[PDB]
């Protein structure tokens, strides 16, 4: 027990003007609200960036999705203007470590401009301070959305994928983005015989614990029938699974532009070749906590659902397609990152330097490590074979007929 938090009386209200509020609603809430959200107006807590994302643990990592990039962009037949989106840039690292690692390749890095779509004003001000160069002392962050790297390339930022110029081949990388975006929970009940939501509404209730609390929707929810084609036919009761309706507009976006205009998406997380029946965790101070204790003061995540995202592509039935979640280990394997770890640990002279590289390698691709849990997929055009997707999976239930 602890007293009551403002966030948790602003969030009670919602639920008695409005009732109880879904799960995409509340994630939205906890992590943007203008006033109390966790990712607005707080930072400065854990480490400087909190917790080390892959392109943070390695070098090789920012490397070996630059040698994609570049391999894809030969394989779309060398399009004199690329654009290259990153959606959730984070500190702009793997951006940074791509646009340095490419610049060999002369006729690729003259090709390219990039666009990141950032909501936070944080992340955007750490990501300029990080990738531009810059004439002037004094700078307002905010109105300076256009900037040119050292090596004078340009970067634009935006808030929404929406925003981004269409009718140019696009290269699109979502690196730890999808484990981020809200989710929707639902739960099978059979004594009802159908879907209902999973909301959260207040709690008065006497040994509640929390100020807030899961409660199920009578009956099924608008969301609910909207999405029931996307839910599991064997409904067992109690059966639960969450659905990422937002990573799949997002997935959306990117086929349909690609099937326009050419590209393709490389999606990067933790998460599974199914759907999820339960991930959605709270963070904080590097401690797993209740996902209703003191909301917005913990960082909420999810394992992503691959599957749906790949059915869902799939489902536009046009030029577009999507080859399916194949492990991060095998992925940077098969890029060439175990030839890079000797060029690079050759170039070194220091043996700490070499232990350090290597341990990263190994965190990006052992098993045990990141190698497993995180997983790759791409969104691209059918009519041309991706880069890294050798061991790729068939999936006969769900291709043309």
């Amino acid at each position: 027990k602890y007293p009551i938090t403002d966030f948790e009386k602003y969030l009670q209200d919602i639920t008695k003007v409005r009732g109880p509020m879904s799960i995409d609603t509340f994630i939205k809430e906890v992590l943007t609200n203008p006033k109390y959200g966790y990712y607005m107006n707080k930072d400065v807590f854990g480490k400087g960036g909190d917790f080390i994302t892959a392109p943070e643990v390695s070098q090789l990592f920012g490397e070996m999705i630059g040698i994609w990039c570049v391999a894809t962009w030969e394989a779309m037949g060398k399009p004199k203007k690329l654009q290259i989106v990153e959606m959730g840039p984070g500190r702009g690292t793997l951006m940074k470590d791509i646009l340095r690692s490419t610049k060999v390749f002369k006729e690729f890095y003259d090709s390219i401009s990039v666009h990141l779509v950032e909501a936070s004003p944080a992340n955007k001000k750490t990501q300029k301070q990080n990738l531009l160069y810059f004439k002037d002392k004094a700078i307002n962050f905010d109105h300076k959305t256009i900037g040119e790297t050292p090596n004078g390339i340009k970067v634009t930022w935006v808030g929404k994928l929406e925003e981004v110029p269409t009718d140019i081949p696009t290269l699109f990388l979502a690196q730890e983005f999808f484990d981020a975006l809200p989710i929707h929970v639902f739960r099978f009940s059979r004594e009802k015989n159908d879907w209902c939501e999973v909301l959260v509404d207040e709690d008065i209730t006497e040994h509640g614990e929390y100020y807030l609390r899961f409660v199920q929707s009578k009956g099924p929810t608008l969301m609910t029938t909207a999405v029931k084609h996307l839910l599991p036919e064997f409904g067992l009761d109690g059966y639960q699974v969450e659905l990422g309706l937002a990573g799949l507009a997002i997935s959306q976006q990117i086929a349909n532009r690609i099937d326009k205009s050419g590209g393709a998406a490389l999606i990067i997380d933790y998460g599974y070749d199914k759907i999820v029946k339960s991930s959605l965790q709270a963070i904080r101070d590097h401690e797993f906590v209740d996902i209703l204790d003191k909301p917005g003061t913990a960082d909420l995540s999810v394992w992503v659902d691959f599957q749906t995202i790949r059915k869902t592509v799939k489902l536009l039935k046009n030029k577009s397609t999507a080859i399916g979640p194949v492990d991060q280990g095998i992925f940077l394997k098969e890029m060439g990152i175990e030839h890079r770890l000797a060029q690079i640990g050759r170039k070194l002279d220091s043996n700490e330097k070499f232990e350090e590289l290597v341990m990263g390698y190994k965190k990006l691709v052992d098993p045990k490590e990141m190698g497993t849990n995180y997983k790759v997929i791409t969104i691209c055009d059918k009519n041309i074979t991706p880069i890294g997707f050798s061991t790729s999976k068939t999936y006969d239930d769900e291709d043309l007929m």
